[PDB]
């Protein structure tokens, strides 16, 4: 490709991933710097039961601990609706097979989820509610057994990942080629997954080299951030299958399992 | 940053470390996997019979175990082989000495699976020198759970192989998967991740004037480091099954120690 074909590439992505992300890295760190109407932080119990009532957390319709797990799941199947409508304004990708749209989304909603979560985090806690709230990591490290253990990977995360200094416009196409892993099982037509891939990442690498001209190999140190993904997702998915297997105050009405599956 | 002309040096300096280092090359590897060489060509072992007699000829037990102790046997001399090799890496031998103990521990594996991606096809893998070579059928139907040991890795080899890396890009990218800075319980971070940014450098540099019309090679490389990581945490778990149900088994005090968290 051509460099304005890239910088085209780059500057369409930036403007649908404000469209499509409400809450945007420039946002939240404004929240939570002090440099802006401040949040609701909830930093115990007595805290947490307060923000219900003023805010009326729409991850809060049990035990605290489960309820705050729940909201998450809550929160992450917003998300998923957020990061589809993104997926079709990336070029090329509804001309892909519908079944190899659906594979791709499958895989990649995680991997872009703490991706995007490290956006609403430092390493003292995570902006909630769109960012109406703030909780704290000293708090969500305080629940008792196997949730006090379920943001901690991520936090871990964030601090390494923010450290990197992305933006919005750097983020927008990083989040598009986690999408288009031509390595995903079941794909029909790897070929033009990563015929797109291969521009998104032209683009990424000259919007890096643009944007962080002083920060030398930050495009392979983002790749790099892949493999964390990758294995913060693995975990994930080790915890809840222990949940399942030991906590049965999990269980919800039916359609709300259906919903949240 | 560097400049081109130091580039090309550090990737002729690790390329001909890499000759000094490693007996067995990919090109060597692929000579014999090739053909045309009626002077090169191996015994091939397909079941049990054909075994015996290449015990005869490639020179108290069971044969899935011995198998297992074999390659074993093997890891022990390329951990020999790539801790050699990693004191040629400039900067290498400087660091911290705990940290140098820290990057090899984590490393030697993951570049283990990728030199022995260099030995496989689709079909099997040489063996002892290159003088054999081992279906990839005989090696799955081992009983108990030495049938699932290597399959893994020929998973991995055929998506490896594919890149169609040579040695000259080994060299570089063996030495970007010492100089983790991100293993657990490094002490100084810091010089270890200005070494892998050298060396990042010199890898990209390597496979655009090397692959020129191989698109985004090295991000796609980069990525592999996904695939290192899951063999290695999947070889862990099969090494705690042995151990709980093989008492008969020992271990060189090497890969035990390699092996402690
Ligand atoms: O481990 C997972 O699977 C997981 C965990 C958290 C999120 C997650 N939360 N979140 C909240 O801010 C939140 C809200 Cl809004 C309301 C209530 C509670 C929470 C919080 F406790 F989970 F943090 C997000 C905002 C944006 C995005 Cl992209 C993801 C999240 C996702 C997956
Ligand atoms: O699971 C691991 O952790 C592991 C597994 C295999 C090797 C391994 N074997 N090998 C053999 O030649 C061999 C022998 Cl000698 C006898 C039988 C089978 C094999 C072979 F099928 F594995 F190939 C190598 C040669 C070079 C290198 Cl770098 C690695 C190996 C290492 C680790």
């Amino acid at each position: 490709m051509e460099s304005a074909d890239l910088r085209a590439l780059a500057k369409h992505l930036y403007d649908s991933y404000i469209k499509s992300f409400p809450l945007t890295k420039a946002k939240a760190r404004a929240i939570l710097t002090g440099k802006t109407k401040s949040p609701f932080v909830i930093y115990d119990m007595n805290s947490l039961m307060m923000g219900e009532d003023k805010i009326k957390f729409k991850h809060i319709t049990k035990e605290v601990a489960i309820r705050i797990f729940q909201g998450c799941q809550f929160r992450s199947v917003e998300a998923v609706q957020e990061i589809t409508e993104y997926a079709k304004s990336i070029p090329g990708f509804v001309n892909l097979d519908l079944n190899d749209q659906v594979t791709l989304l499958k895989y990649g909603v995680h991997e872009i989820i703490y991706t995007m979560l490290a956006s609403l985090m430092n390493k003292d806690g995570v902006l909630i509610s769109e960012g109406q709230g703030f909780m704290t990591r000293e708090f969500l490290k305080s629940l008792r057994k196997p949730f006090g253990d379920f943001m901690e990977p991520k936090f871990e995360f964030a601090v390494k990942f923010n450290a990197l200094e992305l933006d919005d416009s750097d983020l927008a196409i990083f989040i598009a080629v986690i999408i288009l892993s031509g390595d995903r099982p079941g794909l029909l037509n790897v070929k033009p997954i990563e015929d797109i891939q291969d521009n998104l990442l032209q683009a990424l690498e000259l919007q890096l080299k643009l944007n962080h001209p002083e920060s030398s190999q930050l495009f392979a140190k983002l790749l790099q951030k892949m493999t964390d993904l990758r294995q913060i997702v693995t975990e994930h998915v080790q915890l809840l299958q222990v949940i399942k297997k030991t906590e049965t105050d999990m269980s919800l009405h039916p359609l709300l399992q259906e919903i949240y599956k």
